């Protein structure tokens, strides 16, 4: 419409100069139990901006995602409305960040400011009333909760699309853990940060097992090794990463011999899922590297998008990106580098949300092209 | 447009964060010549904003201000265009009063933000080429010419209503003198802000005075007394009451005896002034008050806007605001109260210029309806 339009302004240009305002704070006026607790917010909040980007990029490129996410032909949900809400949320953020950075009530504490926006944001998604994007969220509540008990619902392609935007937003449940964690211990007037009870990894794999049961139920399903079981063999090194990085970094810790032989096996497996996930995405996620393609010599036969550059760049974007996402996860479950992490980790989140914009968008390219997930027909 | 509205709101949302940064730094972080050289910026765009809201009004009331104003029926300006400029040039004059308040440049003095501002917005409005709305200021700034040589030119209907708004706008112009009298007393490491030597009351009647010769131009023209004279005496009683208030003045500065006298006739001018415009706006100005209005006991034959109580609170809202407009004017002239001028003439320029805003709505409607003057046909 237009008073839309004239809201994504709105809240756009609050943003900006908020987020000016915080650096500006941030320079001038143990700070890691609170970059420690925004990652969530922020890597959400860019989340929902660029699922906006990639909405548009479908609905102008050609691909229709009306048909394959089964929405509803009428009262859709344009660009417009997911950068509002993403500039929305954004707003709540930076408030509450600045909130903290200064201190406008004196009575009211410093650590109620993360409680109240996060309590916010979820009373804005459970929200009862016929407001504020009713049929959106209460579509959007009904899929997690039919993701979040997977094996007993029939997979469409939105439960298997948020079990992957949940398995590329893994810190913002690992933040969400330990926030829970860290008002425990704190003080109203350092278990946490570190593999309490294997809690990192549970927390850690939990969307990777969320889509390999999943891919499991699929394969139960359709009685087909492949690609439902191949595919279970992407998310369950991750599995294999996690644990086999938190059982050399407990090694390390007690001083055992067989460390340097766990280090050798957790890059082995390291490497093998870094390459497994790399060759999925660049050959059944993507559909890229076909045997039938003249001058698309890396590419499908027919594509979408129209610069052919937009491929190739995307393609080495990934291969490096790649590397990156498990390095994070690994580091994150693991409590080796004590200042190195949750640097690194704050460094390689948005870039791993970024990833998993582009794979976004050729993911839903080469669905509404080919019908690589068999989810229709 | 849809950029058009996504601009709107972005500026407006920078503007109103703006404004709240502003507010808080005023609370926490001789003020007069600094809050004495923003208000003609203030002013200026509290104007444009509130011209683009009688734009709207216009264009969704019925009345059309496209054949009036000889503008052209394509390409035009609907209130979007003129909320965005009004926002620019409000994020402008924000981010000069807060680098007035804080001092983000050490080397750079205090004193050339207002300089700067005002350069920027000075060029905004002679850009020669062809980008920022250059048909519009192009056709601004003839109209402009047009009117500063007022005896020299046909008086279209934009010649006329841009002498009004510049008769309503005189705080802009004593603060552009009082600014550069300031920038030859100030310090680059007190003879302003009082008359000078007459200039606070030539440069306070010259709009009373481009408004006065147009009339006495179009009496020329048209040969017609009524009411090209008796509107002449509603601009004639600006230059007897500010030229009287300054004698009195300056005689109760050296110590007359007829300071009583002054005092008295000036207050019998004042109030002959304030009773000549309302009547005037009232009449003629709005058609107000006609002797054929049934249900309509104090209105027109026919009406515009829909609801009968806008015109109801207009007319006492505008019986109010015409006394604080010549007291405004008068206190401004006359060096009489230190501590209450510059602090009641802030006080009353912007219920000013809401008062010039609600006199254009009811005026176009007037004009559009009635051909009250006589400018076409």
């Amino acid at each position: 419409p237009a008073w839309t339009t004239f809201r994504v302004g709105l809240f756009c240009g609050i943003f900006i100069v908020l987020n000016i305002t915080l650096v500006l704070a941030a320079v001038f006026k143990s700070i890691w139990p609170l970059i420690r607790i925004y990652r969530g917010g922020f890597l959400l909040i860019e989340f929902l901006f660029l699922l906006g980007i990639n909405t548009y990029g479908w609905r102008q490129a050609g691909v229709n995602h009306v048909l394959i996410f089964e929405l509803n032909p009428r009262s859709n949900l344009s660009h417009q409305h997911l950068f509002e809400i993403a500039g929305f949320l954004g707003i709540l953020w930076c408030l509450s960040l600045l909130a903290c950075f200064f201190a406008p009530i004196s009575v009211i504490p410093t650590y109620v400011y993360p409680l109240a926006l996060y309590g916010f944001m979820v009373f804005f998604l459970i929200n009862p009333t016929k407001t504020f994007y009713y049929k959106s969220r209460f579509w959007l509540l009904k899929l997690l909760f039919r993701v979040f008990t997977a094996p007993f619902h029939k997979v469409g392609f939105a439960d298997f699309w948020l079990a992957d935007q949940l398995n590329s937003l893994s810190v913002i449940l690992m933040d969400l853990e330990y926030m829970i964690c860290f008002y425990s211990l704190e003080l109203k007037w350092g278990i946490c940060h570190k593999y309490t009870y294997g809690v990192r990894a549970i927390v850690q794999c939990i969307p990777a097992w969320l889509r390999f049961i999943q891919c499991l139920r699929r394969y139960r399903d359709t009685k087909r090794a492949f690609p439902h079981l191949v595919n279970a063999g992407k998310y369950s090194t991750t599995f294999f990463m996690v644990t086999f990085a938190a059982l050399y970094s407990t090694h390390k810790e007690r001083g055992h011999s067989d460390t340097m032989v766990f280090f050798y096996l957790w890059i082995v497996f390291y490497i093998i899922s870094s390459c497994y996930t790399l060759i999925w995405d660049l050959k059944m996620d993507w559909g890229l590297f076909d045997k039938n393609a003249g001058e698309n010599t890396f590419l499908r036969e027919e594509i979408v998008y129209p610069q052919k550059a937009y491929y190739y760049c995307a393609i080495i974007e990934d291969v490096i990106l790649r590397f990156a996402w498990t390095i994070q996860i690994s580091i994150t479950s693991t409590t080796l580098l004590p200042h190195s992490g949750d640097i690194i980790a704050t460094v390689f989140a948005p870039l791993e949300v970024f990833r998993r914009f582009v794979w976004n968008f050729f993911r839903l390219e080469n669905e509404h092209l080919n019908n690589c997930g068999e989810f229709r027909a």
